[PDB]
């Protein structure tokens, strides 16, 4: 156990920005590090493509120039042969196709500036406001238990390898979880009750791409490629497969680079889906045939050669590591309610040990700080939810700390909050009948939408928090159709409600706001040591936790302990601040990879719980399952992925409020764009002939009164996110409607808008909060 | 038909008819959020418990109350036009089908009183959309 | 009639099925689902007796599920209904081949029983 | 030429009156509902005693849509 | 963006004969979600259709 890599799960995110550093992201190696950085850039900005371009043309490139300088007026356009020595003295080449940068100044008539201002048009083009590839990096730690950082001295070696595949298109629809109907004695994930009295039964699901019969043939639904780079040369690799595999499409799954160092960094596609007929349209939220996308997911190995001759492989599953491609985060700054991450924690629980569960405040301050930032993309979170009104009016008074207050005198306040939670043992707010027996909820329920003209029998129950759709989705009047944080999160609660939890003095002392709180628990994170544990919960932490219908990145595998060979809590983040804690677990692995004879396995015409039961015996014909080879984590996510993200929205309900959103913090569902900032963030006392969108004249005539009410109606106009590009609703009698959206996103997933924290220098009395989170897309820039 | 056409640019959104056919409107459910004073003999107050808007700055409740009111919704969505319901399509051409039965149970406006608006911005009267999906 | 080997080698699945009009929740509404309609005649009455129900049952849709007279032989006679099939709103489209929210139809099934009665008692 | 034969159905005998009128197996029917009716001991046996509707429930609703 | 569209092709013979062939029948939208479905009138679509004019230069030994 000499040597390991973090994180043991990495995550990129496809994007249409390239694959270089100064233009691209990093996933988080330290959670909540950049939650108020109002200097973040997530889309490609016009400066950097100058800056770009201006270290591009650092001499020996200008002398040069003046080079061919001397030989056109030699001669008094250019010529190819000056021209293609032109490209690659500069070395755009790796962004953009040579032919245009040909053509790009074959067509021109300071002479450097007629280069520059030529080029940057070519990759203002290409890139301006560009999705930015948020990328991974992989560490080699040494370990004995992870100490620091491989340090390579001069002569040593680290070469990476890395094996992806991508097999949505071999695998089976999406129709639910089929753990749902799994038999179980509970875990801190998903409670017993939803399989014992069956709230949610698992179905049937057929193969994706049907008309392929043979396992023969269907491998070549299957897009696999695999690469390796080392320390001693960090030229980038692509990972290039075709589909279908060995007609034929190239598919960039991704890209790989070293460093001398030894740090390798993993760029996921750029976002490309299609079908193999142009007429192939992708009207099915998950389920698409005759489609492939550019997700991927695989293996992660190294090999350390040292100058002394050792060797040290890191290829067993305790040591290496996984890596998966997802859809972009669109407000990377907005935590899921639940996350991933949350996932690996729950797994290793068991439902009936909840109650041996010790708790301290910043183990639940994690819910209500999400929730409350969730007002950022959803409607329902900023206008519709008491528990974010009720903490406005803590903060309003400098009483956010009484919530860290474990005494009885400040019991009721607790309880007050901890009651609007959903339980997810789902057993509250329903009727049985039959007491063969259902449960039917007796709250609000999300119909489907195969409507029946009989009246809806009246809720007589309150609808609980929060108010987001779940994997039981359906099944009117399933209480599973509304999302719970799972069990072992809705425990910490509960025992912070009773008074059962702990909490340290300086905490209190920076609890007078959530924000004051917030800023304190993420320099607890960036101060604690173990940078391998936190950058393994970094990669998880900004993805969902659920629902599962599929879900956004990752679906229901996850949330079974069966998936990890290893799942341990190591420790708190602090010593005295746990923060949910930081664990160390590591996926199942096939050690063969693409090579596996289980990499082609499949249950026949349908998949179903029967052989997911199968599969819990490690014996078993059916326990491939959980030892995951390159394309197994992935496979089950919708295909192409932009019809996913386009049904991960709004559910409406009869009932006009609160509207129901699925997975918001990460596919927004109402956003504040662009446009409506531009009208609030100036005080009355900018001296700029337009302030706030009127007029110098009109903006300082009007009463201050009035000047901060137009601030806050417009900070209040949110937008849905779906209309931030055009998703087929734009023009004289357009359709709209769900079926384009899905059709549209193929194209415009790269459009949508992407939310960024923004500063707000002087609100005054206006209300609105000194950082803000605006939605920047083309349409809703003005 | 007689309602929102959508420009490639966000804003503004062109209307066709929304005097008398409402584009935008302002529900009944935003009203009951900030139809009342912090001093309101209620037991819930703007939709909060007495206890938390009595506690709140009377900046913040103030603040709160403008926002509830800068709440406008979607004149088509206060009816099901055929967009409520899980994978609902939604659409133009549902809406042309709905309207047949549901014109009438879309949303009606009506001028209704704010008492004491106080420092909040909102004027002494407003107009409200009644309809059944509206209420709260 | 089926061979064993469908099953054994899994020839054709079978799949989950979740319930028609599935937004009726709980048993006691969704009886409101299901039309019913029961009648007698006897040998010395030929006049003819509709099955009428209600739909759905206790606007209502009347629907004639079939009609029933015997003759003076003692013979019944059972007439069908007369082909109607409606969804409760005209917005509601019959698009798919089997399952339609929203629609009922005039087919029926049940039991059919008789006492004889002799001179003797 | 076949044959002949004298088969009848099974049949629940209080008809409209049955409390097993209006069962069902919850939010899916699936085929292990099936293995469990076929001991006619068991809860699920009711699916095989005909109540009136039982045989005709099964098929496409209207018929016009599987005739077509 | 921008597609080639091969409308025809020409060749002559060394007897002065021409010899015109059309396209190969491609039709397509500029985006692959645009589809055909009018009779005649699809925004987004082009073909490999032409018409045009045919002239000559006729040059004998003589001059
Ligand atoms: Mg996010």
């Amino acid at each position: 156990c000499q040597y390991k890599i973090y994180p043991p799960l990495g995550i990129a995110r496809v994007g249409n920005g390239p694959a270089i550093k100064p233009l691209s992201l990093s996933t988080p190696e330290v959670p909540w590090a950049h939650l108020y950085d109002t200097n973040v850039q997530y889309l490609v900005t016009q400066q950097e493509l100058e800056q770009l371009l201006e270290e591009a043309f650092g001499g020996n490139v200008i002398n040069e120039i003046s080079q061919i300088k001397t030989k056109l007026d030699e001669r008094k356009k250019f010529k190819q042969e000056e021209i293609e020595t032109i490209t690659g003295l500069l070395g755009l080449s790796h962004l953009v196709p040579q032919q245009q940068l040909s053509r790009s100044l074959d067509n021109l008539e300071d002479i450097v500036q007629q280069i520059k201002g030529a080029l940057l048009k070519v990759l203002s083009d290409h890139y301006l406001h560009a999705v930015k590839k948020q990328a991974q990096n992989f560490y080699i730690y040494k370990c004995d238990n992870p100490v620091e950082k491989l340090k390579l001295t001069d002569g040593d070696k680290v070469t990476w390898r890395v094996e992806v595949a991508n097999k949505k298109s071999f695998w089976y629809d999406y129709n639910n979880a089929l753990d749902l109907s799994l038999h179980t004695q509970g875990s801190g994930n998903l409670s017993k009750n939803v399989s014992k009295h069956r709230l949610a039964p698992a179905m049937t699901a057929k193969r994706r791409n049907p008309n392929v019969i043979t396992n023969s043939l269907r491998k070549q639904l299957v897009i696999s490629s695999q690469g390796s780079v080392s320390s001693d040369n960090n030229t980038q690799v692509p990972l290039r497969g075709k589909f279908p595999a060995n007609e034929r499409h190239n598919v960039l799954q991704g890209s790989i680079e070293c460093d001398n160092e030894g740090v390798l960094r993993f760029y996921a596609g750029n976002g490309i889906s299609q079908a193999l007929s142009p007429s192939s349209l992708n009207t099915d939220f998950a389920d698409n045939s005759n489609w492939f996308d550019d997700i991927c997911d695989g293996r992660v190995t190294a090999v350390v050669e040292l100058k002394n001759g050792d060797t040290f492989e890191i290829q067993d599953e305790q040591s290496s590591a996984w890596v998966a491609t997802t859809p972009p985060d669109y407000a990377p700054q907005i935590e899921p309610i639940v996350t991933m991450y949350d996932m690996v924690s729950g797994a290793a629980l068991k439902e009936q040990d909840l109650d041996n569960l010790t708790t301290q405040f910043s183990d639940v301050f994690p819910i209500l700080y999400r929730l409350y930032r969730m007002q950022w993309v959803n409607q329902a979170d900023f206008t519709d939810n008491a528990v974010n009104t009720q903490i406005r009016e803590l903060n309003s008074e400098l009483g956010f700390a009484q919530l860290l207050d474990n005494s009885a005198s400040a019991k009721s306040l607790r309880e007050g909050i901890f009651n609007q939670f959903r339980n997810p043992l789902f057993d509250q707010d329903i009727d049985v009948d039959d007491p063969s027996n259902e449960w039917v909820s007796n709250s609000r329920i999300i119909p489907s939408k195969d409507e029946t003209n009989i009246a809806a029998k009246p809720a007589t129950s309150s609808l609980k928090l929060p108010f987001y759709p779940n994997d039981g989705i359906d099944y009117p009047g399933s209480p599973v159709q509304w999302f719970a944080i799972p069990p072992f999160m809705y425990q910490h609660l509960q025992n912070w409600a009773a008074g059962d939890f702990s909490v340290t003095q300086v905490e209190k002392e920076s609890a007078n706001t959530i924000e004051e709180l917030g800023l304190f628990y993420s320099e607890q994170f960036k101060n604690s040591p173990n940078s391998a544990l936190l950058c393994a919960r970094g990669a998880l932490d900004a993805l969902y936790g659920g629902g599962f219908c599929p879900g956004v990145e990752l679906t229901w595998p996850m949330r079974h302990n069966l998936i990890y060979s290893q799942n341990d809590y190591v420790s708190s983040v602090t010593p005295e601040i746990n923060l949910l804690g930081l664990r160390e677990f590591r996926l199942k692995q096939d050690l063969q990879g693409l090579n596996s004879p289980n990499m082609y396995q499949d249950f026949g015409h349908v998949i179903a719980v029967d052989n997911v039961t199968a599969s819990i015996d490690p014996n078993s014909d059916a326990a491939w399952l959980w030892r995951s080879t390159p394309g197994d984590l992935t496979k089950w996510m919708g295909i192409p992925w932009q019809s996913d993200a386009a049904s991960c929205q709004a559910v409406y309900t009869p009932e006009d409020f609160p509207i129901p959103s699925w997975w918001a913090a990460n596919l927004p569902v109402h956003v504040l764009p662009l446009a409506r900032y531009n009208k609030f963030k100036d005080s009355q006392s900018a001296d700029l002939p337009e302030i706030n969108g009127m007029t110098h004249s009109i903006a300082q005539g009007m009463s201050e009164e009035t000047f901060e009410h137009l601030r806050l109606e417009q900070f209040s106009q949110r937008l849905d996110w779906l209309h931030t590009a055009d998703l087929g609703f734009v023009g004289y009698h357009a359709e709209g409607g769900y079926t384009n959206g899905l059709i549209q996103m193929v194209s415009q997933w790269k459009n949508m808008a992407m939310v960024m924290a923004r500063p707000v220098e002087n609100p005054g009395s206006s209300g609105i909060p000194n950082v803000v989170y605006v939605a920047y897309s083309q349409a809703d820039k003005d």
